[PDB]
This record gives C-alpha cells, sequence and structure tokens, in this order.
C-alpha cells in the first residue's frame, strides 16, 4: 500500500466532536487546540473500510456561513432586493475563521466523514463544511469515495457506533431548501422592511421607524396574536340560563344534578323551565349506568408537545426550550429534540431505557414496580422518518444538569415513563333523574388503576366521592331548584402554547422552525410575555398587522406561507425545482411589494393616528 490515510471528521459543535471522537476511540482520545481557540482537533487510531487509518475529528460552531447581500444605512432601492441585487454567504462568524480552520485541519485528508446534526440546516451545513475541505484535501484517492455523512439521533454509544457502520451522503435537496428559505426571507423580508424605515424615518415624533419590519413568515405569526386581539376587543357577552337541582339520597347527601339542556339563551324559556320544576318535590330515577373507561397514556413525545409542555408548564419561552433541549442532546441526555415523530422505532430497546430510570429517587420504586409487573407496549404513534421522539437517552440528576436543564430533562423522562406505562383505568357513573318534564343527571369517575397518571400526577383523575347505588323507578326528594343566570366571557390573548398549535394547523414554521418566529416577534417588541406566558400585542404590533392587512390581507393571513413552505420541502424531497421555486416566489412578492408602495396610505394612515 501507499501512506496511512487520513479521515477528517466535523460535528457540528465542540462538545459534539469530542463526545462522538470518545465513543469511536473508546477512550484513546487525543485531543489539542485549534487555530481559532473555539474548536479542538481530537485524533487517533482506527480502522475504516477495512483498513488502519488515522483519524482527526473537530467541528464547527453551527452554520460556517450565512445569507446576505453582496455590500446598512446606504442609499438602495428596495424594489432591486428582488432580482437585481446579488446576494452571497459570509461567514456567520468571522472572528471564529471557521473556512481558514477548516482548510488548515483539513489539508492533507484523504476521506471526509461529515457528523453534522441530521436535520436540513445540519444538511445545508455539510456543503459549507464540504465548500472549504474539499479544495484542500489530499488528491491521490481523488476519484474514489471520499465524501461520507454519518446519521444518528442521539449522542449515544448505540448510535454513534452504527451510524460510522452505515455511512450515507449527504442531501443537496434538502440544503438547497435551507438556502431557498433564507434568500427568500431574507430579499422579500429586507425589501418590505428597508422600504418603511426609510419612508417613515423621522416622519413621525412618536415613531422610531427603525422597530418597523416585514417577514414573510414572522408577520403572519403576529398576525394570529393581534387575530385573537381583535376577538377579545370586539367580544359581545351574552346572558344564558342554567337549571340545576339537588337532590337528597337516602343515605342523606345532597347530590348536584347537571340539566340535561345543559343552558339555554333565552330569558322566556328560561323562566319556563324554572316554573316547571321548582314545585316538583319527588325526582325519579330513570336510568344509571357504570362504564369502565381509559384516561389513555401520551403519545410519544415530539417537538412540538415538548414546546407546548415547556411553555405552559415549565414557564419556557420556544427558544428557551429549544436550546435547553438542544443542550440535553449535546450532552447525551436526550435524543434529537427536533422531531415530528411520536413513533417509537421497533429496534429501540425501551426496557433498557426504562431501566436507566430504576436509580432516580424520584421515580426508583415506580419504575422497579413497572419492571416487575412488565412494561406495556408504546401507543402506535406517526413516523415522519425523521428521527425517534424525543426519548432519556441516560439517567441524570440536577446536580450534573442544573435548573433549566433537568426540569425540561425531569419531564421528558416521566413523559417516556408514562409511554410505556399503563393507561389510566376509571369507572364513569351516571345517574338519571326525572323532574317533571325535565331530565337531570350526575356523573362521578372513580379511580380503578392510576396507570401512567402516578409518574404524571398532573394527568390523574379528580377524587370525587361515588355515585350512589341506586335502582330505576328510585325516587328521591327534590332538596332545591335554582336557575343560574350567567355571562359568557371572552377569551385570553393566545399562549405560546397555542400559537405552536397555529402555526402547525395552518403549515407555517415547519422544520421546527416555529419557536424562531415566535422569538423574533417578542423579540421586536411586536408582542409581550404576559402571566400564562400570553402574547399580547403591544401597540406597534397591531398597527403593523392592521396595516398589512388593510393593502393586503394574504400578508398577513398564512395561507402564502404555507404553500410556499410545502413548496421548500418538495424541493427537500427533489420533488420540485430549486432556481424555479425562488423564481415564481420571489415574482409574486415582487408584485405584492409594487401594490404594498402604491397602497402605503393604508400604513400610513394608521401610522400618523397613532404615533402623531
Ligand atoms: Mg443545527
Amino acid at each position: 500500500p501507499g501512506h496511512m490515510k487520513t479521515v477528517l471528521m466535523v460535528a457540528e459543535k465542540p462538545s459534539l466532536a469530542q463526545s462522538i471522537a470518545k465513543i469511536l476511540s473508546r477512550g484513546s482520545l487525543s485531543s489539542h487546540k485549534g487555530l481559532n481557540g473555539a474548536c479542538s482537533v481530537h485524533e487517533y487510531t482506527g480502522t475504516f473500510a477495512g483498513q488502519p487509518v488515522r483519524f482527526k475529528m473537530t467541528s464547527v460552531c453551527g452554520h460556517v456561513m450565512t445569507l446576505d447581500f453582496l455590500g446598512k444605512w446606504d442609499k438602495v432601492d428596495p424594489a432591486e432586493l428582488f432580482s437585481q441585487a446579488p446576494t452571497e454567504k459570509k461567514e456567520a462568524n468571522p472572528k471564529l475563521n471557521m473556512v481558514k480552520f477548516l482548510q488548515v485541519e483539513g489539508r492533507g485528508c484523504d476521506y471526509i466523514v461529515l457528523w453534522l446534526d441530521c436535520d436540513k440546516e445540519g444538511e445545508n451545513i455539510c456543503f459549507e463544511v464540504l465548500d472549504a475541505v474539499l479544495p484542500v484535501m489530499n488528491k491521490a484517492h481523488g476519484g474514489e469515495k471520499t465524501v461520507f455523512r454519518a446519521r444518528f439521533s442521539s449522542i449515544t454509544d448505540t448510535d454513534i457506533c452504527n451510524a460510522m457502520a452505515c455511512l450515507g451522503e449527504p442531501d443537496h435537496n434538502e440544503a438547497l431548501s435551507v438556502d431557498a428559505r433564507q434568500e427568500l426571507d431574507l430579499r422579500i423580508g429586507c425589501a418590505f422592511t428597508r422600504f418603511q424605515t426609510k419612508y417613515f424615518q423621522g416622519k413621525y415624533g412618536d415613531l422610531d421607524s427603525s422597530l418597523i419590519s416585514f417577514g414573510p413568515c414572522q408577520t403572519p405569526t403576529l398576525g394570529f396574536c393581534v387575530e385573537r386581539h381583535d376577538k377579545i376587543q370586539s367580544f359581545k357577552p351574552e346572558t344564558y340560563w342554567v337549571l340545576q337541582a339537588k337532590v337528597n339520597t337516602d343515605k342523606d347527601r345532597s347530590l348536584l344534578l347537571d340539566w340535561d339542556r345543559v343552558r339555554v339563551f333565552d330569558r322566556e324559556i328560561a323562566q319556563m323551565f324554572l316554573n316547571m320544576t321548582k314545585l316538583e318535590k319527588e325526582a325519579q330515577v330513570e336510568a344509571t349506568s357504570r362504564k369502565e373507561k381509559a384516561k389513555q397514556r401520551p403519545l410519544a413525545l415530539n417537538t412540538v408537545e415538548m414546546l407546548r409542555v415547556a411553555s405552559s408548564s415549565l414557564g419556557m419561552g420556544p427558544q428557551h426550550a429549544m436550546q435547553t433541549a438542544e443542550r440535553l442532546y449535546t450532552q447525551g441526555y436526550i435524543s434529537y429534540p427536533r422531531t415530528e415523530t411520536t413513533h417509537y422505532p421497533e429496534n429501540f430497546d425501551l426496557k433498557g431505557s426504562l431501566r436507566q430510570q430504576a436509580n432516580h429517587p424520584y421515580w426508583a420504586d415506580t419504575v422497579k414496580r413497572l419492571l416487575a409487573e412488565g412494561i406495556n407496549r408504546p401507543r402506535k404513534g406517526h413516523d415522519a422518518g425523521d428521527h425517534p421522539p424525543i426519548t432519556p437517552m441516560k439517567s441524570a440528576t440536577e446536580a450534573e444538569l442544573g435548573g433549566d436543564a433537568w426540569r425540561l430533562y425531569e419531564y421528558i423522562t416521566r413523559h417516556f415513563i408514562a409511554t410505556v406505562s399503563h393507561d389510566c383505568k376509571y369507572l364513569q357513573s351516571t345517574i338519571s333523574f326525572r323532574i317533571g318534564p325535565e331530565l337531570f343527571t350526575c356523573s362521578g369517575k372513580t379511580v380503578l388503576s392510576p396507570g401512567f397518571t402516578e409518574v404524571m400526577p398532573w394527568q390523574s383523575v379528580p377524587l370525587e366521592e361515588s355515585l350512589p347505588t341506586c335502582q330505576r323507578g328510585d325516587a328521591f326528594p327534590v332538596g332545591e331548584v335554582k336557575m343560574l343566570e350567567k355571562q359568557t366571557n371572552p377569551p385570553d390573548y393566545l399562549t405560546e402554547a397555542e400559537l405552536i398549535t397555529l402555526m402547525e394547523k395552518h403549515g407555517i414554521g415547519t422544520d421546527a422552525s416555529i419557536p424562531v418566529h415566535i422569538n423574533n416577534i417578542c423579540q421586536r417588541n411586536y408582542v409581550t410575555v404576559e402571566s400564562g406566558r400570553r402574547l399580547k400585542p403591544t401597540n406597534l404590533g397591531i398597527v403593523l398587522v392592521h396595516g398589512y392587512y388593510k393593502i393586503d390581507a394574504e400578508l398577513v393571513l398564512p395561507t402564502i406561507r404555507s404553500a410556499v413552505e410545502k413548496q421548500l420541502n418538495l424541493i427537500a424531497q427533489g420533488k420540485a425545482d430549486y432556481r424555479q421555486v425562488l423564481g415564481h416566489t420571489l415574482d409574486v412578492f415582487k408584485r405584492k411589494f409594487h401594490y404594498f408602495v402604491d397602497s402605503i396610505a393604508g400604513m400610513d394612515e394608521l401610522m400618523e393616528v397613532s404615533f402623531s
């Protein structure tokens, strides 16, 4: 043979590179600092393609490049930003000299193995890395297969070693989809925004025009929040009436009965119902029922659900939750937290994972019992073919993780244990009473077996007194018949969880970009985070959405954005053309831009009134 080949391997972050290399080298790792200070280099000897080679594992630091125009406060025509103005990739963090670092460590290498995180974003970074390293590689084995791509979902021995055993190739289609989204959002975003910042610059005393922006995704996202605001302001409470009766059992208990008609919105018919029941002194039992029912254990955890719970229960904003989750993934405590999958792959050792939790004080006894009783089969969920559900991959304590990391890990773990636990079994009981012509019911739940609600106590069935045993035909003295007059209540501002659900429902913010957009409209102070993590539109945010809507509703409605993202996903699947999707979309929004500029009065008028 000739010279021993050197295999360069690149992960997305320094910690990832170190951990992966430590696993693959079985601890025979030799590490030294790179030129940039951020990135280290991990070297060791091993085997590749049945041959002894030298391994050289390092990393980048997230995206190497960001898309920008070719060449701030300078005088350019926003209309030119659609087609004329050229765009080019620039280093996302120039001080790190990432391209130079890759060239230096990648020089003279024969093979490259890509260990970037496995999403479309990661595939895009693959070609960032390849663009830097390929020109500097050794030319010897230059006509061989020199580029490899590892696929993995967790930084664990099992998943990382298997990745090496079945190396694939980087997906250029998925990489192109990321590029296309970046270029679309940059051009369309800056065009509509820069026009307004200049147009309104110093125009009104109480308006800092630099606060105005448009985004093909962030604006519809804000649109949802402002829509709720509008519903709240225009809400008209309605009076309604509820008939309720109280009954005395044989064991001298007051049963509160629920009206079969539940409620009424007519004053006269309400008075009519009260009159025909208030004098009745006896309630006849017409029917009884006992039904064993199940409160199901949760579906396996996906990203969208994690974000809802982290917000609603843990008080973490979507971006805060994602970075916390990503850090957990980085240290190998959970699987990759960007997934739509709610279905456990068949190969996955669930009992093994459960066994890992058998020693934590909070659920050791619960887990041990489950291992003795035998694990339940998780519910069949959805397999999006991206990653497994977000699952604990390693045991942990609050000492190891710290505040935010532990709180998120505890939920992910408790949620997991529940998926492999049993359903909650309870008794649903009902009694039907006849009072005059009117029907009434009283209901009650009795827990038979807690099931998963032991490890998830917040989903437990509330303790209620068992309904009295009685027979059809039995009669109870009516203790009281009253009619409640009530008022319908307005909705509250959108919670982050509701917004997440809305964005998922309308198909915007796909590929886990939802937390970015939500954080964006918060960072721009278009909404404020109020108690219960509610998103209350600010004055400017309201004005902006109303302004955009008056000019062109399609700028605010998620319809257009949803279709674009579907087109972008088709690029990723190789079912749509990169350049054609770019061209068509940019044409559509260029047309809307010119209409926007012509109809700017729709925005200006609202701006004048609100900001003098
Ligand atoms: Mg990434």
